[PDB]
């Protein structure tokens, strides 16, 4: 609603619903529909397959209404408005087709030949969020007149299997309706308005929120475990590959508290490929999933290795040493996060 279409964009969009409308009009009798006095589905018959002034009028407004949404969607994303040239626009393509996949109105079959544009990705992209947003439009219209998501469909409980997101949406009708309004698009902009897609947002937030409020979950041996002495040494399989930390901790170990943040835990992020213990230091590589980490202690010296996938992994420097000596204390115990 807050966006205002420019004179330019408006009589433009008023030929180029005409455009789409018409488009529709031999879409369908290719593939195979013809005129008929009421819009039945069995009889193959329905009273748009002629110009929009014998087309009932509330089809109408729907096509004239949706167009306008459909650029001001493009607008709303921020497309930049396009112009390839003032008389190449007043320049118009015929291209014409057998009658009986032809319309039956006197309208040109092919404005522009869907052949000799190279359709940029970036408008593709463009595209494809138009469609996930006319599919939200017509599902919010589906909420208001009160349906809702039905695995069976049935009209009397108003219960529909298509009211799902779109990426869990129906392949078979994604594909349909997304790439009629791909060719609308692209006609739209054979037209003589090549609209430029926008910046694509590199930047992700990767999803990092999480279930209530804990971010990690930190399990470990029991404190009764607790080796004072010895060479020690138990492995962590990574099915998956991400935020992990292996390691040894002391018995006093906080569950709040993150793994090597603290004094009293010695852990391994192969995920930064860093070391933690009061702090972080850079320490060997990264795991992929279903790696194998294996976590050596030696109490006896004071050391703590460890190895990816049997080999043993190293500082910065040639070292092999995770951590170079700390003292005993009240002993370590395995421990993840
Ligand atoms: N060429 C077209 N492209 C896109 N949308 C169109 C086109 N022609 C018509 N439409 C829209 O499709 C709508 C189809 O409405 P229809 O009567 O089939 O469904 P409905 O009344 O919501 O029924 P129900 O959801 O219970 O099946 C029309 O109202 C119009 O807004
Ligand atoms: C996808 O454009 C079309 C193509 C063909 C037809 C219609 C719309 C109009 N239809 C009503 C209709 C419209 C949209 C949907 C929908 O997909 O939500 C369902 C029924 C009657 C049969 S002719």
């Amino acid at each position: 609603s807050q966006i205002v279409l420019p004179p330019h964009l408006e009589r433009i969009r008023e030929k180029l619903a005409e455009n789409i409308h018409e488009l529709w009009v031999m879409n369908k009798i290719e593939l195979g529909w013809q005129y008929g006095p009421v819009r039945d589905d069995n009889k193959r018959q329905h009273p748009c397959l002629v110009e929009f002034s014998k087309l009932p009028e509330q089809e109408r407004n729907y096509n004239l209404q949706m167009s306008l949404e459909t650029l001001k969607t493009l607008l709303a994303l921020g497309c930049h408005v396009g112009i390839s040239d003032e008389h190449a626009e007043d320049k118009v393509k015929k291209m014409k087709l057998p009658k009986n996949y032809q319309l039956t109105s006197g309208y040109k079959p092919a404005p522009m030949d869907l052949s000799f544009i190279k359709l940029t990705p970036s408008q593709e992209a463009m595209v494809d969020k138009l469609a996930e947003n006319a599919h939200n439009v017509w599902a919010r219209d589906r909420i208001r007149q009160g349906w809702t998501y039905g695995i069976q469909q049935d009209v009397k409980n108003r219960r529909n299997p298509r009211l799902v997101p779109y990426t869990l949406l129906d392949d078979r009708t994604k594909k349909s309706n997304k790439d009629s309004l791909r060719e609308a698009v692209r006609t739209l902009l054979g037209y003589g308005y090549n609209l430029e897609a926008p910046d694509q947002d590199h930047a992700a937030r990767a999803e990092v929120c999480s279930g209530t409020g804990e971010r990690f979950r930190i399990f470990r041996a029991e404190k009764t475990y607790a080796v004072k002495a010895g060479r020690w040494y138990f492995e962590f399989e990574t099915v998956t590959a991400g935020d992990m930390r292996v390691g040894w901790s002391r018995p006093g170990c906080q569950p709040d508290q993150e793994l090597g943040s603290d004094e009293r835990a010695f852990a391994f992020d192969g995920f930064k490929a860093q070391r933690w213990h009061q702090g972080n230091e850079h320490y060997g590589r990264s795991w992929q999933a279903g790696d194998v980490v294996g976590c050596m202690v030696d109490m006896n010296e004071h050391t703590m290795m460890f190895t990816l996938n049997g080999e043993i992994l190293l500082d910065d420097s040639g070292s092999e040493l995770a951590f170079k000596d700390f003292d005993v204390g009240d002993g370590f115990i395995p421990v993840c996060s």
